[PDB]
């Protein structure tokens, strides 16, 4: 079977086959499509032939499939399975993997970079200090002081889920958040409940509206342990605008790297749980949703009012006016300290030629609309009008639970 | 199978249940999500359990389920169908349906409105100067001096594919496109063909960038014709912003009435293939997709260079700052010329408080969330961070062919 999208804009239509190779659900029916829900112990049984599709895709993709190396790596991990229950991915196995979870993560409008990942064997590590010191390694090699690069530290394999490695934070850099008691929050919002488990733990916190947090680690099942990354690697940007010389005054600033660090990387049935994943950020996602999200730090009001806007009535679009204006200075703010970014308009650019080029060399690119279209301007981006179909390819990373709800307690 | 939906700005977490109803297919499957695809002759078979479906939940809805009335009444239709091959829908179902199909169009923001629905009973009209007739005064009645009203005017359903009533306007009141012997295109080039059908059909062209399209009507099957709308039914704003002056000199106007006009009205398994309907405008409609769209009026680029903006980096956000006072205009004209229009912010928080109405006395609402986020803005608007569910109920308006690429001529 054949598929078609159109680019409305363009006329421009393209042939996906690759969602053939599709084996995972995505919760959509016949009779219902779950395309905008957010979300919708693994035994030797299942995991052969989970390995086998892994190996035939990596032997296909260096054009050895058939071949002696191939046969014998297939026989050595079937070997490896029966005896020992699970199995270890070679090094150039472990790269490919990890580039193509990036490359079928349907959500992510930033994949033209994909083949250039920076990847970190982190998985002879036994410890949380150890898990501190790859986690440094890998901000200040993906900062690199201002000129962003993508990396990926992977750490060890889930083996029965009791001895997981993972990281607390949902981010290896993100502000503090506290709950005062008159109801108001200081900080970021987002991260209120982590910020208390974090002070639960013996962290003393700063108590500003901008202070980063501490790295909390889990190794090999153990209760996880409080850090510190040096200020001198978290890079930051303090943010003004280029003609409103009031902005500054916000006392606003982000910081510049960032390294998602709560999913999970699957390979080949292998379970990575602690495999934090760094790139650079488009302007929107500061500008719009980190500052302007109602649930965040929420800052419409302020730089409405210091615009003297009317405020009165929504149809006025103070709102509009405010966002546009806070997106301007957050991408004027990077560029100016040669911090790297991406503008919306450059990035589904890019990942419109990007999404063409899959098409053409891989018979598809799997894109999930509702995610790739930017929360500002979305009609004005070429994305917008470009049908996209959706499904899973693994290498994959997925979504997991949050720690501290499925944890259990040493003491 | 109870399906939930989350808000992630407030947590108010939705039960579905209204989906199991659902008949029709969305065009995905478990290993496929085709939910940003635009477009994924009845036996006397197919007919007879639609017309029970239907005719159930019109029964059950004024509280008659089980009830003499609605056991008659379902013989009544039975008896019909055997015999005629069709069947027709009392007046009163023919206002419930109509009604309905509005509620259930999962793509449409405005519906909180739904059942506050002027239905005009059209299966009378025998002839496209009679379409042509009803269609003035749906026009009429629904700009009401710039109060809008919405309105429904339904044609003879179909019958054997041959005897067809059509519009074949995409809507009642659009702009002309025409393209230049110099290259690119004035007027509108969304309606650029359309706009040739109708020379190529008889039309006289004033060749203006705001020519008010005829309209082409088909009645019966027969080969369309050409009508003019009385000018003193088109209400149009003028468009100019409350800040810059110059922007009148930019000579842009739009019409009241949006009035969509190739949809087929599917109730009970009969087909209503020309029932034209309109509301009114969200003004995003208009300045974001109408002015804005690279394959439209696409008149950012000259705004933005009255606006002194520096258009030489995409990460000056100009498209933005311009995409904005563009729609700060629109919305500012509208509400001068007290015409009746909504703004994005408005509209979705309407739409949030009516999905909460739905899921209460309805157990539902389908939603599609590809269409009901606004094209700008997206993220400040409450709809953004509401989970959605998609799915097709009937009574439901469909696309169809444009008739052009169907009609015997
Ligand atoms: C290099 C520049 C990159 C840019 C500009 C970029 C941009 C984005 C954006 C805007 C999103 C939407 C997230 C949100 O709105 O909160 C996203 C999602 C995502 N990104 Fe990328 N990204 C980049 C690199 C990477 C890298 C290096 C990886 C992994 C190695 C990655 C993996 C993902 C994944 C898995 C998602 C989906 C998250 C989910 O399913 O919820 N990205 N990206
Ligand atoms: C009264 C004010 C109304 C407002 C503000 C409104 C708003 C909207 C908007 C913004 C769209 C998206 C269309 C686009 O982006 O091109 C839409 C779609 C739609 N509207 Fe409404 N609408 C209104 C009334 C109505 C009425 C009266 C009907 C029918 C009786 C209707 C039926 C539909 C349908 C069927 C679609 C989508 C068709 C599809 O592709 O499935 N609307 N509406
Ligand atoms: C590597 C990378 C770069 C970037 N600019 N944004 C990301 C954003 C995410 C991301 C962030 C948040 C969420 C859920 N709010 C889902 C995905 C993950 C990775 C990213
Ligand atoms: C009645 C009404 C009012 C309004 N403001 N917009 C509409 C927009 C539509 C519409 C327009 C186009 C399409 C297909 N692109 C689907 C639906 C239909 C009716 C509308
Ligand atoms: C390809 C994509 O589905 C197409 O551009 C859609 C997306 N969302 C839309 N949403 C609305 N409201 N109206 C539209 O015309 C579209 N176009
Ligand atoms: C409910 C809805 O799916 C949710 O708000 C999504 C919508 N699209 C998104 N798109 C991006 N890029 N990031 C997001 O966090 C979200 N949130
Ligand atoms: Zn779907």
């Amino acid at each position: 079977r054949f598929l078609k999208v159109k680019n409305w804009e363009t006329d421009v239509v393209l042939t996906d086959t690759l969602h053939l190779k599709s084996t995972l659900e995505t919760g959509c029916t016949e009779h219902i499509c779950m395309g905008s829900i957010m979300l919708p112990v693994r035994t030797k049984d299942q995991l052969f032939p989970l390995a086998k599709e892994f190996l035939d895709q990596y032997y296909s993709s260096i054009k050895r499939f058939g071949s002696k190396a191939h046969m014998d790596r297939l026989e050595e991990v079937n070997k490896e399975i029966e005896s020992t229950s699970t199995y270890q991915l070679k090094d150039t196995e472990l790269i490919y993997g990890a580039k193509h979870a990036w490359r079928n993560a349907s959500r992510c409008v930033g994949r033209i970079q994909w083949s250039k990942l920076q990847v970190f064997d982190a998985r002879d590590c036994t410890t949380a200090h150890g898990m501190f010191n790859y986690i440094c390694n890998h901000v200040k090699y993906a900062t690199n002081k201002g000129n962003l690069r993508s990396a990926i530290t992977i750490f060890p394999q889930r083996t029965d889920g009791k001895h997981d490695f993972r990281v607390w934070n949902s981010q290896l850099i993100r502000y503090a958040g506290y709950k005062q008691p008159d109801g108001s929050t200081l900080g970021d919002p987002a991260n209120v409940q982590f910020t208390e488990i974090c002070i639960q733990q013996g962290w003393k916190a700063p108590r500003g509206r901008f202070d980063v947090l501490p790295l909390l680690l889990q190794a090999n099942g153990n209760d996880p342990e409080l850090f510190q990354i040096p200020p001198e690697l978290v890079l930051e940007v303090p943010i003004r605008h280029p003609k409103f010389d009031w902005f500054k005054d916000l006392g606003l600033k982000w910081y510049g790297l960032p390294a998602v660090s709560n999913m999970l990387l699957e390979i080949g049935g292998l379970e990575f749980s602690a495999c934090p994943f760094s790139g650079w950020y488009m302007g929107t996602e500061i500008g719009v949703r980190d500052y302007c999200d109602n649930s965040r730090y929420n800052i419409l009001e302020e730089v409405a009012k210091k615009m003297d806007l009317d405020m009165r009535k929504t149809s006025s679009l103070w709102k509009d006016q405010a966002l546009v204006e806070i997106n301007i200075a957050v991408l004027y703010s990077f560029q100016s300290d040669k911090v790297t970014i991406v503008d919306h308009h450059s990035a589904t650019e890019s990942f419109i030629k990007h999404m063409e080029n899959e098409y053409r060399c891989r018979g598809g690119c799997p894109a999930d609309w509702v995610w790739i279209v930017p929360p500002m301007s979305g009609s004005i981006t070429p994305v917008f009008h470009q049908e996209m179909l959706n499904y899973r390819l693994t290498p994959s990373f997925e979504y997991q639970p949050d720690p501290w709800n499925t944890h259990v307690w040493k003491g």
